[PDB]
């Protein structure tokens, strides 16, 4: 339906899937680009994983106590791709290396014969028959590949370094996001305002990741892929201790990994012969 000629007898067959979950607060917008090149001895599929993961940050009374309030927030965003097809191999993924740049912008370039290049989106690596670019912001967060093998890749985009009213804080600091004194008994009012929170905490994350897989020609028409987007959430408790003597400022405590793997997983079936992509299921 949507095919691009990429020169020298090759073409790219493009398909996009877009699926949202109100339950998980996730949109997976996936681009599936089949590279049809007679000069490359395997079938190739480039996946560009975009969409949005809501932060799902919430505020509540800890055990409905009078003076302990809680903030549930995304310590890490999860992006993962996996297959169970023995005929498929993961051949590249971007970003490949740990990266803390506020903006991550990279390009995967393809040249006839199964040649792939990873480099800056600004170029300087050469001319390609086809290319795909990723771009995402991750202010105060850091991206890393948590694991990768021939069948899967998982990234974590985690809370890293913050500028607070008390100076620099790591993503593990128990006082992170805790206010000075409550403005009211509303649980929100024990934590700093939205302007003092990064977009990844107040709003969410706009992923932009690439993975390329190869498939043995003539080995089977279909493969299943599971793509997972989600969050691992931490809880910060802020406690107001009344004293006529010391510091009555709020004190923070952290429950690290309070609600892990809150993920939306979608199973996609890829047909290497027809180029039909279909959703097989989801949670």
């Amino acid at each position: 339906n949507n095919i691009e000629n990429i020169g020298d007898g090759a073409e790219v067959v493009k398909r996009t899937e877009d699926t949202s979950s109100d339950k998980w607060g996730v949109t997976q917008n996936i681009q599936f680009d089949f590279v049809k090149d007679k000069k490359y001895n395997k079938d190739a599929l480039i996946l560009k994983m975009q969409g949005f993961i809501n932060s799902k940050t919430t505020y509540y009374n800890y055990k409905n106590t009078d003076h302990i309030k809680a903030m549930r927030w995304p310590f890490q965003y999860n992006i993962g791709l996996k297959t169970n097809d023995p005929n498929v191999d993961l051949i590249n993924y971007l970003p490949k290396n740990k990266i803390d740049s506020v903006n991550v912008s990279q390009t995967l370039g393809y040249n006839i014969g199964g040649n792939f290049n990873s480099g800056p989106s600004t170029g300087g690596n050469g001319s390609f028959n086809y290319s795909k670019t990723i771009s995402y912001n991750q202010q105060n967060y850091i991206s890393e590949v948590e694991h990768q093998n021939s069948k899967s890749v998982q990234w974590g985009i985690k809370a890293n370094s913050f500028i607070t009213s008390l100076g620099k804080m790591s993503g593990h600091d128990p006082n992170l996001f805790v206010g000075y004194k409550p403005y009211s008994q509303n649980p929100r009012d024990y934590f700093v305002p939205d302007n003092e929170l990064p977009p990844l905490v107040h709003s969410g994350f706009n992923p932009s990741f690439i993975a390329t897989v190869s498939h043995e020609k003539g080995s089977g028409d279909t493969s299943e892929f599971e793509i997972t987007y989600g969050r691992n959430m931490d809880v910060t408790h802020a406690t107001r201790r009344t004293t006529h003597y010391g510091n009555s400022a709020l004190e923070g405590s952290r429950i690290h990994n309070a609600f892990v793997n809150r993920n939306y997983t979608v199973k996609y079936e890829v047909n290497w012969k027809t180029h039909e992509i279909k959703v097989k299921g989801h949670n």
